[PDB]
């Protein structure tokens, strides 16, 4: 009529804290119209390369924001799901209706440059206003890029030290008034025409279904606004009364990998929870009191010990902006370039699907598959297992596998991660027995086994004694606790002793020939890789 304005969620799939949407909304005094949007283009909110188990969280998202949407507008506004190339539908919608703006929420990493030129050119072509809003980090990437001299902080402490000289992050907008937006109807055989949606579609829909094995669902995920903002009270609520208490109970403190969907990491990922309110209300809620105690190493005033989870997010962010190689070796600048093994499919699949044989990696890649979702210690191991600790695997073969079955996924903090774990040839530790033998690790984390049997179900039978070692069975055991090795349960696929001699005397061999390493991603300091790990030391 008098126009419209597009809200074009990719990430950023909320209604607090949206910067993107009150500058949609800005014009509503005018009689400008609001049009919620989102386009599955094959790449967007991380579809190019996903599973079942992400589509569901994603689709899940999108039903709670035209959820919202309807409640708040007695039912006249609803987001527009199309399928199809933006630039395409934009400049036919712009057709129908005139578009005098389009929001979106920046998408700082490179891989979306490509996607936001497309748009960027044709919004000057068709003299539309085209907003972006840094909304789904912390800082602004570049700010802190421009005040480290140009290049990403490559240390957590070095990215810290940065933002120290930056200040603390914006805090959220207010939140949306959506009682008074006009919305738009469209011409039914445009809707047609342009693929849009009259009911959110599911997984199937796109040629999505059922893992690499399916239904060891024993825990499962709600996507959207909605619960995130359930989880993050949940999450306040506890730390309040450890704020009250002045500490952490020595179990809240510990690894639980029989736990929670009480991670928020999926949330921050899509944004169905601003980063910045979860920073601010961790701020706000221990304000002003100092406190003695700590968590994991890290001190407990000021919330350092929560609020510096985001820090670790925005590192990885920061460091891949500019960076379009960021997720391999080759060509990467801040990686090490390491001689990994070439890859080997046998070695790769048997790691994917769980066949390892160790008890463990096999247990958490299952759970992977089932449910898309690992503890930090989980990830870490299978890390390791894959790349410096075990096969000499390149980590681009456990980023890729990562980047379609984890419900998070960020393509720059899992990367990141990647890189920081495997590659860090200079950090000694990182090649010690507390870090790289999952058998250990999985008496610490798991001592009964009952997170083993729950996902690798086949060890069942097999009592505590020999669960995480179901190897050092006799034949006779075997038998009796009906799971023969090679058969039932597969044989280890390395000899893990002499694996990590091998590859320990590469790093060593490393080191010695650079002699003084390149700056590269890496830990900050030994302290760094104690509390990354969760290492009792
Ligand atoms: C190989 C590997 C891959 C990973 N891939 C991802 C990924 O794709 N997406 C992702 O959000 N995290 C990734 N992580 C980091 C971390 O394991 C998860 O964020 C964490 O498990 C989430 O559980 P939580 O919300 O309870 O974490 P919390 O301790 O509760 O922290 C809360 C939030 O802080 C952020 N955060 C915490 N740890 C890290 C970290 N090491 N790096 C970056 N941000 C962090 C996350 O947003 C997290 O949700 C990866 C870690 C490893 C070792
Ligand atoms: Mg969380």
């Amino acid at each position: 009529t008098r126009g419209a304005n597009v809200i074009w969620f990719r990430h950023g799939l909320r209604l607090h804290d949206n910067p993107a949407l009150l500058a949609a909304l800005a014009d509503k005094d005018q009689g400008i119209a609001l049009i919620p949007v989102f386009i599955f283009d094959g790449e967007s909110a991380g579809t190019k390369n996903v599973g079942y188990n992400r589509m569901r969280f994603l689709l899940d998202s999108l039903q709670d924001i035209d959820d919202q949407l309807q409640a708040a507008t007695d039912g006249r506004g609803r987001l527009l799901v199309f399928e199809g190339e933006p630039a395409y539908i934009f400049r036919r919608l712009h057709e129908q209706v005139r578009l005098h703006r389009i929001c979106i929420e920046q998408d700082c990493e490179p891989i979306w440059n490509e996607r936001d030129e497309s748009i960027r050119s044709l919004c000057r072509e068709l003299n539309i206003d085209f907003v972006e809003k840094v909304s789904h980090t912390l800082w602004d990437p570049q700010l802190v890029i421009e005040t480290n001299g140009g290049i990403p902080p490559l240390t957590y402490q070095m990215f810290l030290h940065t933002v120290q000289i930056i200040g603390l992050p914006p805090r959220p907008t207010a939140d949306a008034r959506l009682e008074d937006a006009t919305f738009v109807e469209l011409d039914p055989e445009f809707c047609r025409s342009l693929k849009l949606f009259e009911q959110l579609p599911t997984p199937e829909h796109f040629n999505v279904y059922g893992d690499n094995m399916g239904f060891l669902a024993k825990i499962n995920w709600r996507g959207g606004e909605t619960q995130a903002l359930l989880l993050l009270d949940e999450r306040l609520k506890v730390e309040q009364h450890a704020f009250e208490r002045g500490f952490y109970l020595p179990n809240q403190a510990l690894p639980n990998i029989h736990d929670s969907p009480k991670s928020m990491s999926a949330h921050l990922r899509f944004g169905c929870l601003s980063v910045r309110r979860f920073y601010w209300s961790v701020h706000d809620l221990f304000k002003n009191v100092q406190l003695r105690a700590c968590v994991r190493g890290v001190q407990m005033t000021g919330g350092a010990h929560i609020t510096g989870q985001l820090i670790w997010r925005e590192y990885f962010y920061t460091m891949s902006v500019n960076n379009p190689n960021y997720d391999r070796m080759e060509g990467n600048d801040i990686c090490l370039s390491i001689p990994w093994a070439k890859p080997n499919e046998n070695l790769l699949q048997s790691w994917r699907l769980g066949q390892t044989g160790f008890p463990l990696i096999d247990g958490a890649m299952r759970q992977l598959l089932a449910e898309g979702w690992l503890h930090h210690t989980l990830r870490n191991t299978v890390a390791t297992f894959l790349t410096r600790g075990g096969l000499w695997q390149s980590w681009e073969h456990g980023l890729q596998h990562f980047l379609k079955y984890l419900l998070d996924a960020d393509w720059s903090v899992c990367a990141g991660n990647w890189m920081w774990v495997s590659s860090s040839a200079f950090e000694r530790l990182l090649d010690s027995s507390l870090v790289t033998c999952p058998v250990a690790l999985a008496k610490r984390l798991d001592p009964d086994g009952t997170y083993i049997k729950q996902y690798v179900p086949e060890l069942m039978n097999v009592p505590k004694e020999f669960v995480h070692e179901p190897w050092r069975m006799s034949a006779e055991q075997q038998e009796q606790y009906e799971c023969l090795i090679g058969v039932h349960y597969p044989e280890r696929i390395i000899d893990l002793s002499m694996a990590v001699k091998r590859n320990m005397l590469a790093m060593k061999s490393l080191r010695n020939s650079l002699i003084t390493p390149p700056p590269h991603c890496r830990p900050s300091n030994e302290e760094e890789v104690r509390q990354f790990f969760w290492l009792a030391d």
